[PDB]
């Protein structure tokens, strides 16, 4: 996140952290949301690389211990079957993750809820992103968990020739551009999370930003639109 501000501990129970075994270490390398007790969310394009992953649920500092965690290793991965790594801009960055156990729910750690399918938010709908990912362009990693005010911008306006034109579908959220706000590299598979009927839903899954650089005016960051899935979602863990 850049132009992010540190979130309150409590605040955001369903996000995660997805990491992989670095050597003798485990590098933080996206986010996730908790749906099931034994699922998690993400982008596709964070399993492209097949590595060992695991998911921690109430983590708030990456590098220090908080009390709060719980680390379960990553049993499953079903990326969306039309999901294609050299085109993003295609559409279908989404992935679920069946966990090796199912954690324990508590104060830190919660489902986060999904929109009706079908959802589609009014321009400048009042979200937030979080995530541990770069807070400038080629920067580094948070430490602890980041939360920018991301004010959608709908299709029409997104698909404008100014902004991202052809390469958003209406499959996508776009959120921010005003160019000190984003998401970055390592915020990917994170929520959008946006205030519907005085419930935040998870409207985003963190995409893609542009080649140039995170906070980019008028290249809001791109989260696939979770509404466009909810019924591969429920068909998969119904099935799996
Ligand atoms: B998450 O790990 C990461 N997202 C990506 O690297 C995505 C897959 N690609 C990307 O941002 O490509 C740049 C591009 C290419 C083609 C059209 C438009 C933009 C981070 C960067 C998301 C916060
Ligand atoms: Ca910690």
């Amino acid at each position: 996140v850049v132009g992010g501000t540190e979130a309150q501990r409590n605040s955001w129970p369903s996000q995660i952290s997805l990491q992989y075994r670095s050597g003798s270490s485990w590098a933080h390398t996206c986010g996730g949301t908790l749906i099931r007790q034994n699922w998690v969310m993400t982008a596709a394009h964070c399993v492209d690389r097949e590595l060992t992953f695991r998911v921690v649920v109430g983590e708030h500092n990456l590098n220090q211990n908080n009390g709060t965690e719980q680390y379960v290793g990553v049993q499953k991965i079903v990326v969306h079957p039309y999901w294609n790594t050299d085109d993003v801009a295609a559409g279908y960055d989404i992935a679920l993750l069946r966990l090796a156990q199912s954690v324990t729910l508590n104060s830190y750690v919660q489902l986060g809820v999904l929109p009706r399918a079908g959802t589609i938010l009014a321009n400048n709908s009042p979200c937030y992103i979080t995530g541990w990912g770069l807070t400038r362009t080629n920067g580094q990693l948070a430490q602890t968990l980041q939360q920018a005010y991301l004010p959608t911008v709908d299709y029409a306006i997104c698909s404008s020739s100014s902004y991202w034109g052809s390469t958003v579908k209406n499959s996508m959220v776009c959120a921010g551009g005003d160019g000190v706000r984003s998401g970055c590299q390592g915020d990917s598979g994170g929520p959008l999370h946006c205030l519907v009927n005085g419930q935040y839903a998870v409207h985003g899954v963190t995409s893609f930003v542009s080649r140039l650089g995170c906070n980019v005016t008028r290249k809001p960051t791109v989260f696939t639109r979770v509404s466009a899935y909810i019924s591969w979602i429920n068909n998969v863990i119904a099935s799996n």
